């Protein structure tokens, strides 16, 4: 194990700890590609989690300065201020692949703003947030998952990232509420006559189910549109992205099977993930 291997193994640890679903799928990529995904995913996770280190923006400002250093001087040695293992790995990736730095900055800007979170007035604001925290991740991963990127490649990766984030929102309604966050928009909540605190206390009801399904239908349609355009990705990445996506679509059914509970985090069994891989791998 070289020092750089240690850095990437740490990024893998971070990715697998945060999401068994994505790790299950992306770890199937060829070695050089999966390591780049681990590094990009790990940087985005550190950014997403940064405010709670001390309780303010210090660490986030350091992550940003580190990324700016890599962008400006990819081939110079930097004494990183945030997490050296992750930044050394990101820099290693940047030395070999085009990295969309402004997408990392859009993500950082979204996380800074989330400090002053106020509910979204409309679905456009919710979808803007999905872009900021997840469509940006799809954008940064685009060159790793495709041989020749076009605006189309980025558009499909961005839409996949945003769809996955909407599924995350649909799975986490209860845990997010506990953490003083409601992502459904005020407009849609008013329209469907739903109060999340009231549902967290009293259980599901038809108004809530209708609202949840309204968003689930949007995620499912976007998923279909991404699958229809899967050929923008490299031949090796195609079944991996289809698997990652199918596992997430499956979380929606797990929520329905659990009667839309706001009191536990549902999940797709590892054994079920393997079943989905078999079904897709047989098509390829």
């Amino acid at each position: 194990m070289t020092m750089m291997d240690m850095n990437f193994k740490y990024c893998h640890k971070i990715m697998k700890k945060h999401s068994k679903s994505f790790s299950y799928a992306f770890d199937l990529l060829p070695e050089d590609q999966r390591k780049a995904v681990w590094a990009i995913y790990a940087v985005c996770r550190k950014i997403d989690d940064s405010i709670d280190v001390y309780g303010d923006i210090q660490f986030l400002n350091q992550i940003k300065e580190d990324i700016q250093s890599i962008e400006k001087y990819p081939y110079e040695y930097h004494h990183f201020q945030s997490d050296r293992r992750i930044m050394m790995a990101l820099q290693h990736v940047a030395q070999h692949k085009n990295i969309a730095f402004q997408s990392f900055y859009n993500l950082i800007d979204t996380v800074y703003k989330d400090q002053h979170f106020t509910m979204f007035e409309t679905d456009a604001e919710l979808f803007g947030y999905c872009y900021g925290v997840a469509g940006t991740v799809g954008e940064v991963l685009t060159p790793i998952l495709s041989d020749h990127e076009t605006h189309q490649t980025y558009d499909v990766a961005r839409r996949l990232g945003e769809s996955l984030q909407l599924i995350n929102i649909l799975r986490d309604v209860g845990e997010d509420f506990e953490n003083e966050r409601i992502y459904f928009s005020k407009q849609r909540l008013k329209q469907y006559e739903v109060d999340i605190a009231e549902v967290y206390q009293n259980g599901v009801n038809n108004h809530y189910i209708d609202l949840w399904e309204y968003y689930a239908a949007i995620a499912e349609k976007d998923f279909r549109d991404v699958m229809d355009q899967i050929k923008v990705f490299s031949i090796e990445a195609q079944p991996i992205i289809e698997l990652a996506a199918r596992i997430y679509i499956e979380i929606l059914d797990e929520v329905r099977q659990a009667n839309y509970t706001l009191h536990e985090r549902v999940f797709v069994e590892k054994r079920k993930k393997a079943k989905l891989f078999h079904e897709i791998n047989s098509k390829y």
